């Protein structure tokens, strides 16, 4: 599938067995998910955006499904306003920007 | 043209007669450029993202070139750490997300 950008590119994801909505974000290096209970070991990290940095929990090797595609990689969990799928997982699902 | 996402999707832009580098950002609603003198009328705005809000100057109807593509639209000028091309201009240059 090919998405225009007239609306936010929101898709369904599954993480921790839960369905959620998230933004496909080519401008994000990392994947940041809103506060949730997620099993697995983690470590503290800061991540930055406009407005400055926030403290998150970094979980490595998390299995996530993104619009039906399975990916495994690092997921950051913390007080983001919007769930973001960034380039570390967009590359694993084969997403590209075309134009 | 197809851009893979193993690295940040940075392109060259021309704005105000000056060349700059900017990120093609499907997760951004708006286009945000670092502090610069830009001629024209503007009005203040606040925009938000991962670390909170920043104040910007909103300029409408700015002529901009993005990776060789002309566009005319709203540019926000303020203390972003990275120049961002968001969906208001990605739709004009014909970008789509393919996965
Ligand atoms: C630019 C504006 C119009 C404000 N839009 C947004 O910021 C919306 C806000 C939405 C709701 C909150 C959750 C994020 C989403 C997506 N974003 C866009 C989104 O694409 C945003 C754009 C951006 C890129 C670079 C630097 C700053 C801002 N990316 C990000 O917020 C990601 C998050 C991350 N760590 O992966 N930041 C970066 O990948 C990133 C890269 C380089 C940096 C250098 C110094 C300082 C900060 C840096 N942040
Ligand atoms: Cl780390
Ligand atoms: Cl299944
Ligand atoms: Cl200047
Ligand atoms: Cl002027
Ligand atoms: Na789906
Ligand atoms: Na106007
Ligand atoms: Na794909």
């Amino acid at each position: 599938p090919q998405i225009t950008l007239w609306k936010r590119p929101l898709v369904t994801i599954k993480i921790g067995g839960q369905l959620k909505e998230a933004l496909l974000d080519t401008g994000a290096d990392d994947t940041v998910i809103e506060e949730m209970s997620l099993p697995g070991r983690w470590k503290p990290k800061m991540i930055g955006g406009i407005g400055g940095f926030i403290k998150v929990r970094q979980y490595d090797q998390i299995i996530i499904e993104i619009a039906g595609h399975k990916a495994i990689g690092t997921v950051l969990v913390g007080p983001t306003p919007v769930n973001i799928i960034g380039r570390n997982l967009l590359t694993q699902i084969g997403a590209t920007l075309n134009f």
